[PDB]
């Protein structure tokens, strides 16, 4: 496992990662309390199915919940009220075990952190800042979903729970709590939720102090029209937005720019993700997934979340193509271990091992075929990835003496390698 700074210096980790999404979002409806158990157990699985690194659920204790019709949900992690971990994915204990066996198995942890906001109405917690201190969001005049001056990015739906994060304060609260997560739970790096809510140079700032070496990912959910008309922004593609912030944060960020191409375009359009950006300064940065705990489907009830939700029919395509290509994946709990995508996903995790793929790798595509046709150069070998595609032989794009590594869904997915 390679471990160093991408050229610009953005929090890679050698770019030679590929992360499972430790979670679905119906788990604590479903294994509650028992998650972290079912981790600890499963720890040598994953490591065996070839992961490098594991995205954990958030750890601070989350005892919400809410309703509006049909709709249930709390609890998951994304309205924490303190960072106790007895919450409910299991105890304090169980997560430094679940977390001990991971590492020991060689799969760094990278656990998920909510700064924006917090359970501020919560009746029992540890942590309570008080009002007019400057702690809140509401502490300043709040015109509307837009920076204040207690809150230098957007708010998470009314900003009521939106904390100050450049407060000294709550800066330094979040910084030894990251700290303590690096020297005790044994954290590898940091997903950071809701980026858009709180400035892009804090995430560096809390990495340069707590785990400047470790991995970390921020996920940026916010489409031009989102932005004010006047911003450029407004007006910009999705691939620069989400690049804009990894140059600030000196992070890797997640491929909004490839999730909306999915959902969207063809699969022709695939090649549209920052992933498959020519400059490898840009394509290196990515972080691929084909659907997560909010825009996928979940087990159990109400089909979990599915806010914008791939469709069954291309969740082979999706998989092979960011399996094989530039940027760093990340696979679904839910493809991998519940809906029967674990047999194709590792044996796609083993050509992208084989083939020396990694995050700066060369993609091209040929415009000649129908579907996606790409040549990857991996540093042992090269692939021809051919999705719904007439493509006949791969000796029609590349140059070389190929093998087929994978052939999935009556030909709609093909994989060779020199
Ligand atoms: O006090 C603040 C607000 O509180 C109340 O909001 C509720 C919402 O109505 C619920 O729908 C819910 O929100 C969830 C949300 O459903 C879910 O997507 C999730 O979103 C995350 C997501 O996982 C993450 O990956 C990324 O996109 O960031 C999101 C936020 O972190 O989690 C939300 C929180 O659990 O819960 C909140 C609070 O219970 C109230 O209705 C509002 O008026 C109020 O302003
Ligand atoms: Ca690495
Ligand atoms: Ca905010």
């Amino acid at each position: 496992d390679q471990a160093g700074k991408s050229p610009n210096a953005v929090r890679y980790h050698g770019g030679d990662e590929i992360i499972l999404q430790g979670f679905h979002w119906n788990v604590v409806r479903e294994a509650p309390n028992d998650w972290y158990n079912i981790l600890r157990q499963q720890a040598a699985t994953i490591a065996a199915d070839g992961f490098s690194a594991i995205w954990m659920p958030v750890p601070w204790r989350d005892f919400s919940s809410w309703s509006d019709g049909s709709k249930s949900g709390g609890g998951e992690g994304y309205f924490w009220h303190d960072f106790n971990k007895n919450g409910r994915y299991g105890s304090d204990a169980q997560l430094r075990q679940a977390a001990s066996a991971l590492g020991g198995a060689g799969v760094k942890v990278l656990y998920d952190v909510v700064p924006n906001h917090m359970n501020r109405g919560y009746p029992d917690k540890e942590i309570n800042l008080p009002a007019g201190q400057g702690f809140w969001r509401n502490d300043c005049a709040d015109p509307g979903n837009y920076p204040n001056d207690c809150d230098d990015g957007d708010r998470f739906i009314g900003g009521d729970a939106d904390l100050n994060t450049g407060h000294p304060q709550v800066y330094g609260m979040f910084r030894d709590e990251f700290t303590n997560l690096r020297s005790q739970y044994g954290a590898g790096g940091f997903r950071f939720d809701f980026v858009r809510g709180y400035a892009p140079e804090r995430v560096n700032s809390w990495m340069t102090d707590s785990a400047d070496n470790s991995f970390c990912v921020g996920e940026l959910w916010k489409g031009p029209s989102e932005y004010p008309n006047w911003d450029w922004r407004n007006t910009a593609s999705w691939q620069q937005i989400i690049k804009d912030w990894s140059d600030r944060a000196k992070c890797p960020v997640f491929d909004f720019a490839l999730k909306e191409r999915m959902q969207n375009g063809s699969i022709a359009d695939w090649k549209h993700g920052l992933n498959g950006n020519p400059d490898p300064r840009w394509r290196e940065v990515a972080v691929t997934f084909v659907d997560n705990h909010n825009t996928g489907y979940s087990p159990g009830q109400n089909g979990g979340q599915h806010h914008w939700a791939l469709q069954d029919g291309l969740i082979r395509q999706a998989y092979a193509y960011i399996l094989t290509s530039p940027g760093t994946p990340v696979v679904y709990w839910d493809h991998m271990y519940d809906w029967g995508y674990g047999d194709f996903i590792r044996q796609l995790i083993q050509v992208r091992r084989a083939a020396g793929v990694r995050a700066d790798s060369a993609i091209s595509f040929h415009s000649g075929y129908s579907g996606l046709v790409a040549t990857v150069s991996g540093s042992q070998q090269t692939l021809v990835v051919a999705l719904n595609s007439d493509l006949g032989n791969p000796g029609q794009v590349a140059s070389g003496s190929f093998s087929e590594a994978v052939n999935a869904s009556n030909g709609q997915v093909r994989v060779w390698r020199s």
